[PDB]
């Protein structure tokens, strides 16, 4: 059946549905705008929980009203939605419309310690997430940045627990870092970083350097210090000592580091699962979190631009399926992104490679038996980078006689506006979702093409750190066609 190679289209909601002051300011407009990607045949939506507006008044004052009045609206239509734990700041570069900046109150406490942010060897501090370097240190008012993010998320089930078990929300997607990736925040535009630049580390605030000064000396090397010749933000790969050919990045004291730098967000994804599949144990719900795609560079042995982010991935070492593997253990799904990206696209000095990266991660996914899901990386109207995303969602084609030998668990298209709504992107825009749909029209039950909705089970045992990397072996990713079988026009 056509119907077991349907795969989901979500759309992603304007930025600020809720406003900063915590107000659902358009309910009218959003629904005019809802009805439409009903008609058009969307299964469903997404939308940030912006942390900075939910608990702004303080520690543990949270306001879930003009939420669940946002929520209300997507259920009186019909649509489904994914949920997204946002504990990250919301725009802050100059342009960007919408500005929603962490809680306050713990602004404040950075006023008094700038370590709690993310930090450059040049000292300049990110304020729109918490490093990881202060995750279990108790100097929130009490609270680890972890039983922050775990407090959150139990009130929202408990606040939410209505619609979660009227089997509204189908996925919580667990907010990891800038832009709720799992990440560094290393290509900062407010920094001045402009692509394809390689980035910079962001491993200097005090608890991270304790952190890697207790790892080199126990590794018996106390001479070791934090990377001091990897150039900044813009360079290129070859004009620094650290990623250049020989460079310090392939010595024994750089693949310590990398190793290290990598691992502190394997580890920082995985503890944080481990509070969210407490928090909405035996909800109708799936667990998700969001992988940054880092193509530029991609093309040239040092991948540069992806070490710096945290993603240790090199031609001879995976660095993506071990965070498959992590993964595993939550039942969780891996949701990534420029899937409408063709590396002929990019400009040549990029060395870009988003094809490949795609491949690379999504196979990965499906070797460690986990759920893939994606976005397109910028905003698309043409039928061409439909066409890449639906080659993407279905690698292999459609599959006559069962489901697909392949495909993405759904994908979520970014972002709902009104641009997409004019007659001709929108005519285009329906015909996707009519491929994606397999050319079959929308269909509520999830069982009619394999999405099975049950009970989150616990996490299943820890996996150690050791097995877990046991997943960089290279290994070829599975064949993909070279044009979808199933493309807006012909």
């Amino acid at each position: 059946n056509m119907l077991l190679n349907y795969v989901p289209v979500y759309v992603m909601l304007p930025l600020g549905v809720v406003n900063v002051d915590n107000v659902f300011e358009d309910p009218d407009g959003l629904k005019e705008q809802l009805l439409q990607l009903r008609a058009a045949g969307v299964d469903g939506v997404m939308v940030d929980v912006w942390w900075g507006i939910i608990e702004l008044k303080g520690p543990k004052q949270y306001d879930w009203r003009a939420y669940r009045s946002l929520l209300q609206l997507v259920q009186e239509c019909g649509l489904t939605l994914q949920a997204i734990m946002s504990f990250h700041q919301c725009g802050g570069n100059v342009g960007d419309i919408v500005n929603i900046p962490i809680p306050q109150w713990v602004l404040d406490i950075g006023e008094s310690n700038h370590d709690i942010f993310y930090t450059n060897r040049s000292g300049t501090r990110n304020k729109e997430y918490l490093t990881v370097g202060v995750d279990n240190e108790p100097i929130f008012h009490g609270r680890t940045a972890i039983e922050i993010y775990s407090d959150y998320m139990k009130s929202f089930r408990e606040n939410m627990s209505d619609f979660l078990e009227s089997g509204l929300i189908i996925d919580i997607e667990v907010g990891l870092g800038p832009a709720g990736e799992l990440r560094y925040p290393s290509y900062p535009q407010s920094q001045g970083w402009e692509f394809p630049g390689i980035g910079e580390f962001q491993c200097y605030d005090k608890y991270l350097k304790a952190d890697f000064k207790a790892a080199v000396a126990r590794a018996g090397h106390p001479e070791w210090e934090l990377p001091d010749d990897a150039g900044k933000y813009n360079d290129v790969p070859e004009s620094t000592g650290f990623f250049k050919s020989n460079g310090t990045y392939v010595t024994e004291k750089g693949k310590f580091f990398l190793t290290w730098y990598s691992n502190k967000l394997l580890n920082h994804g995985d503890q944080i699962l481990d509070e969210a599949n407490k928090a909405f144990l035996g909800c109708k719900v799936k667990l998700a979190i969001k992988v940054s795609g880092i193509h530029w560079w991609y093309k040239v042995e040092n991948h540069a631009a992806e070490l710096t982010a945290g993603y240790y991935n090199l031609n001879d070492r995976d660095g993506y399926r071990p965070i498959a593997r992590m993964l595993s253990r939550h039942h969780a799904i891996l949701n990534f992104t420029c899937l409408e990206m063709r590396d002929s696209e990019q400009p040549s000095d990029a060395k870009s490679g988003p094809q490949e990266l795609v491949q690379q991660v999504l196979s990965g996914g499906w070797r460690e038996y986990i759920r893939v899901a994606g976005e397109n990386a910028l905003p698309r109207y043409d039928a061409t980078a439909y066409n890449q995303i639906i080659l993407n969602a279905r690698p292999q084609g459609v599959n006559n006689n069962g489901p697909p030998k392949l495909s993405m668990f759904g994908v979520t298209y970014l972002r709902l506006s009104d641009d997409l709504l004019q007659k001709s992107n929108f005519n285009i825009f329906k015909k996707f979702v009519l491929k994606m749909h397999a050319d079959q029209d929308y269909c509520a039950n999830p069982q009619k093409y394999n999405h099975a909705i049950t009970p989150l089970s616990p996490s299943a045992p820890k996996i150690p750190i050791e097995v877990l990397l046991e997943a960089t072996k290279p290994t070829r990713p599975f064949p993909w066609l070279d044009e979808t079988d199933m493309k807006v026009d012909g």
